[PDB]
């Protein structure tokens, strides 16, 4: 296949608490020119997966309506919401049925963030065939880095939602997860395009790296030819980092968002740089080197602005005192656990959903360090819902430039420990239910996913 132009979603500015209906639906998509794709998109205002904008502050009233065909509901990724308005799967909605989202306030920072169905065992299905777009939260930050660097949605601050999927010869989508290694994608795809590529200008360029992979993770560098060219992480999926860090690759697992800045004036006109993916070194799974876009400086500018100094706060967690909370990742002939449980442990069909079996529980307020420990042979990117987190520390090297700020996925190694520090504080007046699982969407499916409480 030839290459293609990399698509560019649209955009939709989600307005401050008035009611958007977001409808999952069945339809053909031409992601293979002269072949229509059986696949399910998110239909927001008379676009397909269009990417949500949001301002900090602002009321997020949303109506999900579901025309998938199965059980469904949307989970706001990364967002720090009640429970309730969360996307929780005990609140997933029949086919033909609507959930609508309690109204709350998006009190997150500016960053990348992610929307896509969070249905009991049915998530890896629905994410790949199609249910899955961005948000971009806007705050004050933001807007100071907007204007030192004249980002601009579409223009220099690109989207790069990327994704593995296989397909047959009419073009249709195959999902056949091995066992339980997660699924594995034959075919690399940027915001749904094949063999991409797309023109630069000697530019600052923002791109916001979204893996939308069910399973595979990315090592990604940037080759000019022989050398790796720099780059700079300035974002995670908690929003900014404090300063940029300047790094030649960065490891994205699937629920993991990195924002960069890649300066094109290091290149040349007529240079095309490769954004290639290394064995990623995690121990149908498959450990393979590719590219998986190419970009073409095809034109000079007089582009003179300068990557900022300091791009934002990040806090630092007070972590003396903490309660330790050790979260041990095992697998029970061939199923994987969380401290030796699964959601068919007591999880799934809760006798009350207000109170349903926790994992552990908190109260408003309390520090806790979080202790992955994986005693398995693969690596799982750990999620948590209603607040995000800052790692402490890995027991088999230093902190990644991904690592830093505030996270809400964290890869753990196989045979690796990993401690998180989290600020459990929530201004609800309810307690809170959260999950605690693996981002690999299979793994999720197949019950490697808890509960744990926060008291009001
Ligand atoms: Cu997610
Ligand atoms: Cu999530
Ligand atoms: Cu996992
Ligand atoms: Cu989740
Ligand atoms: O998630």
């Amino acid at each position: 296949l030839s290459k293609q132009s990399l698509n560019i979603p649209g955009y939709f500015l989600f307005p401050d608490g008035q009611r958007v209906s977001i409808t999952a639906k069945w339809t053909t998509l031409e992601v293979i020119p002269g072949k229509s794709t059986d696949m399910l998109v998110y239909e927001i205002d008379n676009e397909y997966n269009p990417v949500i904008f949001l301002r900090k502050g602002q009321t997020f009233s949303a109506d999900f309506v579901n025309n998938s065909g199965e059980d469904s509901i949307i989970h706001w990724h990364g967002f720090r919401a009640p429970w309730k308005s969360d996307g929780h799967p005990y609140y997933a909605v029949k086919d033909g049925e609507t959930y609508s989202y309690p109204d709350f306030t998006i009190i997150d920072r500016s960053g990348t963030y992610f929307y896509h169905p969070h249905p009991h065992g049915r998530t890896g299905y629905q994410v790949y065939y199609g249910l899955a777009g961005m948000i971009i939260i806007e705050d004050e930050d933001e807007d100071n880095l907007k204007q030192a660097l004249d980002l601009e949605y579409g223009v220099i601050d690109i989207p790069l939602i990327i994704q593995d999927k296989t397909f047959d010869s009419s073009g249709q989508l195959v999902y056949n997860p091995m066992g339980h290694m997660g699924f594995w994608g034959d075919t690399i795809l940027v915001n749904l395009t094949p063999n991409p590529y797309m023109d630069v200008e000697r530019k600052i360029y923002r791109f916001r790296i979204l893996n939308g992979s069910n399973a595979r993770p990315y090592r990604l560098a940037l080759l000019r030819g022989n050398q790796r060219m720099r780059f700079w992480v300035i974002g995670v999926e908690g929003g900014l980092l404090d300063t940029p860090k300047e790094v030649n690759e960065i490891l994205v697992a699937p629920g993991e968002r990195i924002d960069i800045l890649v300066d094109f004036r290091d290149a040349s006109v007529n240079d095309v740089i490769k954004l290639y993916n290394f064995p990623h070194n995690l121990i149908m799974a498959d450990n393979s080197e590719f590219e998986v876009m190419e970009f073409r400086v095809t034109k000079d500018s007089a582009y003179d602005k300068s990557i900022p100094q300091r791009l934002s706060e990040v806090t630092p967690i007070n972590t003396d005192g903490a309660q330790v909370q050790r979260i041990t990742l095992g697998m029970r002939r061939m199923v994987f656990t969380i401290n030796g449980e699964t959601w068919e442990d007591g999880y799934a069909n809760p006798q009350d959903i207000n109170n349903p079996k926790v994992l552990f529980e908190q109260n408003n307020g309390d520090v806790v360090i979080i202790e992955y420990v994986n005693n398995t042979g693969m690596y799982h990117p750990m999620h948590i819902h209603g607040f995000q987190f800052q790692v402490l520390e890995r027991s088999l090297g230093p902190l990644r430039a991904t690592d830093l700020g505030w996270k809400d996925t964290v890869i753990v190694a196989p045979m690796e420990t990993v401690r998180i520090a989290v600020d459990m504080s929530h201004p609800y007046n309810e307690h809170q239910i959260y999950l605690l699982h693996c981002h690999i969407l299979e793994h999720h499916d197949e019950g490697m996913m808890v509960n744990y409480r926060v008291n009001a």
